[PDB]
């Protein structure tokens, strides 16, 4: 269905969906869900080419933890590494879905990603993952020379709740003074349990994430409005003291997305306590446009995933 | 002055004008208005290594116009290239102001650059300047080898008044059926003659770039009125038809810029008309964000530079 100005193959990619019918995604089992995606994702030809993939369990405070090291191809030596924090609502996701734009990012910064398999909702509830996360982050910062990166040039990236985690994981080694982090790379993160903003009202529906399914995402994540308050959950309610000190940002918005003003809103809490930030509204574009395999040839997408690719290789080159 | 949002050095620079005081620049004589962005300019210093700059006077539909020609140093053969057309509100700019600009684009994409020296406002009216920015353009296309470049290969870009100016360039190659075009850069185009935008009207004043300064630029330029009526003024008032096969685009815009929805509602109707489009809002930015040589090492400039140069590199390949 969509909306004026949203990109032409963007458009009737919508509008083939709308065509398709279907349940709610909100109305199905969270299995049920996930075959969603990996159905959606599995469905398209795309480029897989210039990586190694890996897999590595490493035991971080107190539990075993997957990861899956993904590094460019044919590249001796030590490399540069980013955390990656998978996007689908808590609920959705896995590495094989997420695989194409994971593989994007790094044969694009050449740096090394590691995705990290952090524990589903509502099999986990916050703040499980986000420990999970955060302990990997540390993990890679140590012991990084296991893996064949240099740990002390260390970044975290994530889509959507995968870019939550990444600025959850952020204020968390602010927190606990560690590890140094040389760069946040945002994709249309979810910023705040609110769902008020212009943004969320004008693109309720149509628009592929919709407001139900945010709803249904944060109520499988936690239904504690405690939890929901503290800036580990909706990083958007910190102060600017809490933020000082953060490392360097790019946030990516979608200009067509309910989640665009929170993630705008994000960007410039993180300018006005004085941490760098680069934040770029892609017009057009939907939510996840970086992580749906049927958009990743859409040209404004291969530009958006030029600059996530370089704006990584930008913040974690040699001193 | 400047408003809740602005990114903190930018912001910082607005108000470090604010305290400069200084007459409006629309009360200067072009002279001494020309005068303000060249001393400006040379105000900063700023990294203008790795690239050759060599002038060349060319004859071309009846007039003799000057070209400055920019290569990325130290390389050989046949290179891609693009047009550069500077922006200044056709009253003010030349070649020095926009260097620094125009070495960022060619540093970043390893193509040639070809500046147009067209001839400023009130000296000469629309369609003068559009008309030899044309000319030259067909030029490079025919006779490339002259200097050094694929004429097979080009694009055009522009800052501002500059990026009305490739826009309509890229309207006239349409016209004309000639010369083939792979990509335009337009950096916040001007793109309309009206004054009515909701961004017009939130950034009247306190964000560099006035609705004052905007009205006599137009001014400058025609105070025909038919003339703004014409898609080679005011390209916005374009029909879908008449937008139809148009190059690739990237358009960046700037969140507090006057110019900002004009810029952005012309990267819609280029959509609209079938056209492929990345279009790139850049927040906390003010207009001419990639111009100034106070805000060129602000982060997020940089990485629009970045982004820019990637751009032209990526739509001015072989084959």
């Amino acid at each position: 269905s969509g909306s004026p100005g949203v990109e032409q193959h963007t458009q009737a990619f919508l509008e083939a969906l709308e065509q398709g019918g279907g349940k709610p995604l909100e109305q199905l089992s969270p299995k049920d869900a996930r075959a969603v995606l990996t159905g959606a994702q599995a469905s398209v030809k795309v480029d897989l080419s210039g990586i190694e993939v890996k897999e590595r369990t490493i035991q971080a405070n107190g539990q075993s933890i997957k990861l899956q090291v993904v590094r460019p191809a044919n590249v001796k030596g030590e490399l540069p590494v980013f955390m990656f924090f998978h996007g689908g609502g808590w609920v959705l996701g896995d590495f094989p879905t997420h695989q194409r734009l994971i593989r994007d990012l790094v044969v694009g910064s050449g740096a090394v990603a590691v995705y990290v398999d952090y524990t589903p909702s509502p099999e986990s509830h916050y703040p499980t993952a986000i420990n999970q996360a955060y302990a990997a982050t540390q993990w890679v910062a140590e012991h990084g020379k296991e893996i064949g990166v240099d740990g002390k040039r260390l970044a975290v990236a994530g889509n959507s709740v995968g870019g939550n985690m990444a600025a959850v994981v952020a204020l968390k080694a602010k927190e606990a003074g560690t590890p140094a982090l040389r760069f946040q790379l945002l994709l249309h993160p979810v910023t705040d349990a609110s769902f008020e903003t212009a943004s969320y009202k004008q693109f309720a529906d149509g628009h592929f994430l919709t407001t139900g399914m945010m709803k249904w995402f944060w109520d499988n994540y936690t239904t504690d409005a405690k939890a929901r308050e503290q800036i580990y959950a909706s990083p958007l309610r910190a102060s600017s003291e809490q933020l000082k000190g953060l490392p360097p940002a790019l946030v990516q918005t979608a200009e067509f997305d309910v989640l665009r003003d929170e993630g705008e809103a994000y960007a410039r809490k993180l300018n006005a306590a004085g941490v760098t930030v680069t934040s770029v509204r892609y017009n057009g574009m939907i939510h996840d446009y970086g992580l749906l395999n049927p958009l990743s040839q859409v040209p404004a997408v291969k530009a958006a995933m030029r600059q996530a690719g370089t704006e990584l290789k930008v913040h974690l080159q040699l001193e």
